[PDB]
C-alpha cells in the first residue's frame, strides 16, 4: 500500500523547533516548509 506534497496537519503547526526536534514533520507533515519535498 502506498498525491503530491501536502500536510494533514495546520502548517501553522510546522515551527523551527518541529522541523529540528520532530523528524516526522520533515518527512511526514513538513513535506514542504521544511524544503524537504
Amino acid at each position: 500500500f502506498x498525491r503530491s506534497c501536502i500536510d494533514t496537519i495546520p502548517k501553522s503547526r510546522c515551527t523551527a523547533f518541529q522541523c529540528k526536534h520532530s523528524l516526522k514533520y520533515r518527512l511526514s507533515f513538513c513535506r514542504k516548509t521544511c524544503g524537504t519535498c
